């Protein structure tokens, strides 16, 4: 099931969509090249987001290292996405 994409839950829903994306990029880019970050109004309201890495190893390290990290006062809950974004094939 491990893939290039991590699905993040339990995100602070009071954070601005734009600021949230930027913060996610700052935090996760240290684990490897990020291809894309998915943060919509729908996802935001539910405290969810997706980060797509260029390599699966980067996704794995991110998942194992940032699990439970107090992001904006809330422990992040991270898992691999059920379906690896078709963006991988496209990009
Ligand atoms: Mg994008
Ligand atoms: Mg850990």
């Amino acid at each position: 099931r491990p893939n290039h994409t991590i699905y993040i839950n339990n995100l602070n829903e009071k954070i601005k969509k734009d600021e949230l994306k930027k913060s996610l990029h700052a935090i996760f880019s240290r684990f490897g090249q990020i291809l894309d970050i998915l943060v919509s109004r729908s996802l935001k309201m539910r405290g969810q987001a997706f980060v797509i890495f260029k390599e699966v190893s980067s996704a794995t390290n991110a998942l194992r290292s940032m699990q439970g990290f107090p992001f904006y006062d809330k422990p992040m809950r991270i898992q691999y996405a059920k379906t690896d974004s078709d963006i991988i094939a496209k990009m």
